[PDB]
């Protein structure tokens, strides 16, 4: 099942690019996506990830550690992308039953209704996306050289207008995910995409005030808060399962669940956005490089089910409310079969999504494919048929094993995060993020980019240093690394584009950020300096991996790198930061 009347257009135009090196490749790798052809193509990508040697330098004791270093070896050649494609994408999900469907149908008209109450969607335009395209932008790939450099060529708009008017009479041409698992489209597909689908971002659709259940705009620093605010609820242990590869586990159900957001729109604007979603998500090709003795050759497949990731515009959080209202409902006995949904139990499900639904969405905090859920009682644990029947299955349990839970909210998992409660100096109660404190130094010693120059290179170890001072104040070798890191780059350099980008006095943000714009921290008198701010205790603080022998040279020598490191920026002026403990 590929139907050529929709991506036929795209296949064909490609094919006429490269007519002397297309061909069927019999020995193909791909079992569950649809293959087209191949042609000839140049290699991109590369195998290793570039070291930030500023960061590099001021966290010396981390090179042994192995999370750290793994950390720093990606695979973006043909090699790589084949060898992801084939353990993580070329999979196949089976069609949820009839029952399934209907529950799914029922639950998502009710939650765009939801959604929609005190929102009206709406196009955004070419100069809400130019002004989003000065600063981080979502990733597509780039005829011209920068995004920046096509929102003003007016010819990058006249394709647009191309490609726009072909999605105003239901084709398509020219929007092709590349798969470079990350997928890039042409900038010109994405402003379509952001023209049809960017207000449900824009306008904070699934903020939490919105949606109940979502966190858009929230922060790290508030979502401890949140779950502790959620562990309040009356109700079961707090669950917070992973799905194994969720963007892989969108089915076509899911997809069309997530396009009923177009029967709240009206004018060319529902029209467009029928493009985006039948078009271009339901009907997908995709390029991929693979290495063949004969040199890399460049796939053309399709599918019509996975999602491809820049975000995905709220689609993954509000799939996944929709699904964990489902095992709740499922979990309360609102139905019994999966198979068929009876009459009655169509009906029951929508009294309970009339009586409880919105009480239910605060139960839960959701991010993408990430969520914790607080349900009425445990029943919710063995609740699985309709979870798995939907597609979403659960990572690393077996199938029919129960969900472990959790009664501490401060042992619940989101958003890769532990939230822990920290008692300051004077006895007021912050609530602070946590994770592993060599994953943290391992993504600040791995540079974005390839071909950066030492400033760049040091104004990224310095918004890692800001965010550090920040969000993990409370871990000593993070307060202490972020103090070189500092003390190391000239201080009116500019972090790359948060709170943390910025050459403010970090205590003058964490003041901000912590007490005064903090909503659960009654008390609004400030703090006068970093050593009235705590720690975590010392046995907890200790996760690090570094031998205590080592982590105390490195902090006994840390001025001499910070000096090595100012030598080799240059003769500059440096500020010595207060030391940490
Ligand atoms: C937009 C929002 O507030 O939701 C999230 C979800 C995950 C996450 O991981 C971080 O580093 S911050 C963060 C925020
Ligand atoms: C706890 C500490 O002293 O670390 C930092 C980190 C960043 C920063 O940015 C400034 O201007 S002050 C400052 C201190
Ligand atoms: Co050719
Ligand atoms: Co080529
Ligand atoms: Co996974
Ligand atoms: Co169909
Ligand atoms: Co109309
Ligand atoms: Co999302
Ligand atoms: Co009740
Ligand atoms: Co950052
Ligand atoms: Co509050
Ligand atoms: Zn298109
Ligand atoms: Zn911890």
């Amino acid at each position: 099942i590929p139907n050529l009347d929709i991506i036929g257009k795209r296949i064909e135009k490609i094919k006429q690019e490269h007519e002397t090196s297309w061909h069927y490749d019999q020995d193909h790798p791909y079992k569950t996506w649809a293959y087209h052809g191949s042609y000839e193509t140049k290699q991109t990508g590369s195998a290793s990830s570039m070291v930030n040697g500023v960061v590099r330098l001021l966290t010396k004791p981390w090179d042994v550690v192995p999370m750290v270093t793994q950390m720093a070896m990606t695979d973006t050649t043909p090699f790589g992308q084949q060898r992801v494609f084939k353990e993580k994408v070329d999979t196949r999900t089976q069609e949820p039953k009839e029952g399934t469907k209907k529950l799914m149908k029922i639950t998502a008209e009710w939650l765009w209704k939801e959604l929609g109450k005190k929102k009206t969607p709406r196009m955004c335009t070419r100069e809400e996306f130019t002004r989003k395209v000065r600063s981080n932008a979502a990733l597509g790939a780039i005829k011209w050289k920068s995004a920046r450099e096509a929102v003003e060529d007016s010819r990058f708009w006249e394709l647009v207008d191309k490609e726009r008017n072909l999605h105003l009479e239901g084709k398509c041409e020219t929007c092709v995910y590349n798969m470079m698992a990350i997928w890039y489209m042409w900038l010109g597909a994405r402003f379509l995409e952001f023209e049809a689908l960017g207000f449900l971002n824009e306008d904070h659709w699934f903020s939490r005030e919105n949606s109940l259940s979502g966190v858009e705009g929230e922060g790290l620093h508030k979502l401890g808060y949140i779950l502790r605010d959620v562990s309040k609820k009356e109700g079961g242990a707090m669950y917070a399962d992973d799905t194994a590869g969720w963007d892989t586990r969108i089915t076509l159900e899911d997809l069309k669940n997530e396009e009923m957001v177009t029967n709240h729109m009206e004018g060319e604007h529902k029209k467009l956005a029928e493009a985006i979603f039948k078009l271009t998500y339901q009907n997908k090709v995709v390029r991929v490089q693979r290495p063949t003795p004969r040199g890399t050759v460049m796939d053309i497949i399709s599918r019509r089910d996975q999602r491809g990731s820049v975000g995905t515009y709220g689609l993954n959080t509000f799939t996944n409310m929709e699904a964990q209202l489902i095992r709740q409902m499922e979990g309360e006995g609102v139905f019994k079969s999966i198979q068929h949904l009876t009459v009655t139990e169509e009906i029951a499900v929508q009294n309970w999504l009339a009586r409880v639904g919105r009480e239910r969405l605060s139960r839960m905090a959701i991010s993408g494919d990430d969520c914790v859920v607080k349900p009425l009682d445990d029943r919710f644990a063995s609740a699985l048929t309709a979870l798995n029947d939907m597609g979403k299955v659960r990572k690393d349990i077996q199938q029919w094993e129960p969900s472990r839970g959790w009664n501490d909210w401060t042992q619940v998992p989101f958003c890769s995060h532990h939230f822990h409660e920290l008692i300051m100096k004077d006895g007021r109660v912050l609530v602070v993020p946590c994770r592993n404190q060599d994953e943290l130094i391992g993504r600040a010693r791995i540079s974005q980019g390839a071909g950066w120059s030492l400033r760049e290179t040091a104004c990224l170890g310095k918004s890692y240093a800001q965010m550090w001072s920040l969000m993990y104040f409370h871990r000593r070798d993070l307060r202490l690394a972020a103090n070189a890191i500092c003390s190391a780059v000239p201080s009116h350099w500019v972090p790359t584009s948060h709170e943390w980008m910025t050459t403010e006095d970090m205590l003058t943000v964490w003041n901000r950020v912590w007490i005064q714009e903090n909503p659960w921290m009654e008390d609004k008198t400030p703090v006068e300096s970093w050593e009235e701010i705590p720690y975590l205790g010392k046995r907890e603080d200790q996760g690090s991996l570094i031998g205590l022998t080592s982590r105390a040279t490195w902090a006994k020598n840390i001025q001499t790198a910070i000096n090595q490191v100012r030598s080799l920026i240059g003769n500059e002026e440096y500020t010595d930061y207060m030391p940490s403990m």
